[PDB]
């Protein structure tokens, strides 16, 4: 189904698609999500138009999976995911990105974390991640520009693809392992609180078509 309501959510089979227009107060416009299928992953599209607040994210329309029991990053053996998407519209300033929070407390509120891991498969316009570039890194055989900085007390690592990656197959465990093995990230003590995929728009008119998104934690 389709909804443009600010906080619309749709759930099925452990997947949830949310409108999540948390930054609407930064501009004029709208955001709508359409669920096509929640069987065999999430197939959905995000539609939006935004003006004003040049450097303010307006929303993070996203699909995510339920995480009934929080586990440490090291205890998890695999976090496989696939994504097939395309972006259309005009004057698109927006990204396409995975978002995950972790925290030392497994009972941490799930709307923030000690750390935020982002994996930007797409980047439209002159926008950029939190922090500064730490250079090019290899994860899963693909090159990423890794950014690191703080959003308040929370530390944010964003792996940004060097080309829009519209068909992706990977394992988020490889990204956490990169941090654990190269940036002192405490995978032994951090629990995965969320596992999301969507788009952060700033301005323009856009449609993100997510033909398929799958993710699980094993
Ligand atoms: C994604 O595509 C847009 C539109 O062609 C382009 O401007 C942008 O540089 C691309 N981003 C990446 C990461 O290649």
């Amino acid at each position: 189904q389709t909804s443009c309501d600010q906080w619309a959510t749709f759930t099925g089979n452990g997947y949830t698609v949310s409108n999540n227009l948390w930054g609407a107060s930064a501009g004029s416009g709208f955001g709508c999500v359409t669920v096509v299928s929640l069987s065999g992953g999430a197939s959905w599209h995000a539609d939006w138009q935004w003006s004003g607040g040049q450097n303010n994210v307006k929303s993070y329309q996203n699909s995510q999976i339920a995480i009934p029991q929080k586990r440490t990053v090291n205890s998890i053996s695999s976090m496989p995911t696939t994504a097939s998407w395309s972006y259309s519209g005009s004057n698109i300033r927006a990204n396409v990105a995975y978002d995950l929070f972790t925290a030392a407390n497994p009972n941490h509120v799930t709307y923030s974390g000690d750390y935020e891991l982002m994996i930007w498969l797409g980047k439209y316009g002159d926008i950029g991640p939190i922090g500064s570039s730490q250079g090019t890194v290899n994860v899963g055989g693909q090159s990423w520009t890794l950014y690191y900085g703080y959003n308040g007390a929370m530390q944010v690592y964003s792996f940004v693809a060097q080309t829009n990656t519209t068909n992706y197959s990977g394992d988020v465990k490889n990204f956490f392992n990169y941090l654990r093995d190269n940036k002192g990230y405490n995978a032994a003590g951090q629990y995965v609180l969320s596992y999301q995929f969507g788009t952060e728009p700033f301005t323009g008119s856009g449609t993100l078509n997510v033909a398929s998104w799958t993710a699980s934690i094993n």
